[PDB]
């Protein structure tokens, strides 16, 4: 009987729990935020059919007022085989090691003996929820050595009388419409294809993404006696409006590197050759580039204006310009300024020498830190400044690598608040390769480089749509934190500064103490209520 006893504990959801973690549930939220609870179990014998059910979470003053809970998810583990090459001091464990990341959507799971297993409870709290203290329990059941085991864990959610609606922060995660590794494989233009696209869009909006990257070149068809048909593009845009993302439309890149890292940029064009529309890359100063873009850009602008989408749209030229290919970059910009002067231009950038050439700057975080005075000047001049993270930066900078503390994902949006950057970009929503992302966590990059685990995807392939990671959850939470700090700063700018300054000490230095963070959150909620 002793060996059948289930050990149960609760762990803050900002703390990652390993299979061999040592034993150690209240959530404090605004109306409109998501509450998360992490319940952890272990047993000296194997468990079959582990299951959890959330009971009614009811208000003490009125048992009729209930919160609605999402289906319970189990934390999944992935093997991180190779490390961040320049790791942070606070790296959670040294690879190789198994890390918690995916949120699985299984009704029941098995657990091997003496393996710690986290259970993840999500409660989305609508804005019209009555403030108060909601209480209930989670019922955990399963089978051990034949016999049914069952236990109830008490939980509480305090809903503060402060409404967090849409966050004013702009957030994009670049997305690839693909069904790799899923149990479905829809063909383009099938009903299931459009249904899966809608499911991704809903996932993105439920995590406070409000920008989507959509290519006006690859989602159009061309006839060239030029006529451009944007039907496919428009279907994408409609779906992302309907599911609550758009928001803003980020136009897919016109061009890219001709070869290696310092090579000149080329632009894609469409041409009639031997009766067929063909696509090729040309120099942006070429006559072929001029002929194409003189007709395509006005068609795009006219199309966006007619649909009421022009003021929501910004166009990418070519990714990550550097000093050594700045001239070819500037030649793309010149085409767009010439033939589409009304179009806003956005770019993830390394070089800063682009004044007049772009409207929405998106420097890489360490480049922003290093050139902060330039970026603040661009803001005074009326430009928008965001930032991104990716394979870089590494070291002590915040990022969404699996090896990092979860607060480094969440505090990215505290960096946005402290330094006045009004949006955030990441390239890596779901960039799964041919190998399973559950078993091959370090994707191949340029030459001998690999991408650190966590960089290419924040969601995983489920049976028929995306599965969240814990990092996706932390990102959503930070985007809401930004809105709360912004609401406080409207009323009490000095109090908002003091609170953000407790966790963002510099661009590359933070306080990731979870107890401290929860204390700051509670002060923020108390001040606003
Ligand atoms: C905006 C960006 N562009 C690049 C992407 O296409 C990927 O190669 C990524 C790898 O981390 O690095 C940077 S982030
Ligand atoms: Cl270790």
């Amino acid at each position: 009987k002793e060996d059948r006893i289930l050990k149960v504990w609760t762990v803050d959801p900002l703390v990652k729990v390993f299979r061999d973690s040592e034993p150690v549930a209240l959530a404090e939220v605004a109306r409109g935020e998501r509450a998360t609870l992490q319940i952890v179990i272990r047993c000296a014998k194997p468990i079959q059919e582990l299951h959890a059910k959330v009971g009614p979470l009811a208000l003490g003053s009125n048992a009729k007022q209930v919160l609605e809970s999402a289906p319970v998810r189990f934390v999944g583990y992935v093997p991180v085989d190779r490390p961040i090459p320049r790791p942070p001091k606070d790296q959670l464990r040294r690879p190789p090691a198994d890390f918690p990341d995916p949120l699985l959507e299984e009704k029941t799971i098995a657990v091997d003996e003496n393996q710690v297993q986290p259970i993840w409870v999500t409660v989305a709290v609508p804005t019209n929820t009555q403030p108060g203290l909601y209480q209930g329990s989670v019922h955990i059941s399963g089978r051990v050595d034949g016999r049914q085991i069952t236990t109830k864990v008490p939980v509480a959610i305090k809903v503060f009388d402060i409404e967090v609606g849409q966050s004013r922060l702009w957030v994009t995660n670049w997305f690839s419409m693909q069904s790799r590794h899923m149990k479905i494989a829809p063909e383009p233009d099938s009903q299931q294809y459009w249904a899966l696209l809608s499911r991704y869009a809903r996932n993105m909006s439920e995590h406070r993404q409000n920008v989507v990257l959509v290519s006006p070149l690859s989602l159009a068809t061309f006839q060239l006696d030029m006529e451009v048909d944007f039907s496919r593009f428009d279907r994408w845009v409609r779906i992302f409006i309907a599911e609550g993302v758009i928001g803003r439309i980020e136009g897919g890149h016109l061009g890219g590197r001709s070869s290696d890292w310092e090579s000149p940029f080329v632009v894609r064009i469409k041409e009639l050759r031997e009766g067929n529309i063909i696509t090729k890359s040309v120099a942006p100063t070429s006559e072929e580039a001029n002929q194409f873009y003189a007709q395509f850009l006005p068609a795009l602008v006219n199309h966006l204006r007619d649909r009421g989408w022009l003021e929501k749209y910004a166009q990418h030229l070519a990714d990550e310009p550097v000093r050594t290919n700045i001239e070819s970059y500037r030649a793309i910009s010149k085409l767009v300024r010439k033939y589409a002067p009304e179009l806003k231009i956005i770019e993830a950038c390394h070089t800063k020498d682009l004044a007049g050439a772009i409207d929405v700057w998106v420097p890489q975080l360490n480049f922003l830190h290093n050139d902060f005075e330039h970026y603040q000047k661009r803001q005074r001049a009326g430009d928008e400044v965001w930032f991104y993270t990716c394979i870089y930066p590494q070291g002590e900078y915040a990022n969404r690598f699996i090896e990092q503390p979860l607060l480094k994902t969440r505090l990215l949006h505290w960096i946005n608040y402290r330094y006045g950057m009004t949006g955030y970009l990441h390239w890596g929503y779901n960039q799964w390769g041919k190998d399973s992302p559950f078993t091959h966590t370090t994707k191949q990059h340029t030459g001998q480089q690999y991408l650190p685990a966590g960089d290419p995807w924040i969601v995983y392939p489920g049976r028929d749509g995306p599965l969240d990671s814990i990092r996706h959850e932390a990102m959503c939470d930070g985007i809401a934190d930004y809105e709360l700090l912004s609401m406080l700063g409207e009323r009490d700018p000095e109090a908002a500064k003091r609170l953000v300054n407790r966790h963002v000490l510099d661009f590359d230095r933070y306080n990731c103490n979870v107890e401290a963070f929860r204390a700051t959150r509670l002060e923020l909620l108390e001040l606003l209520s």
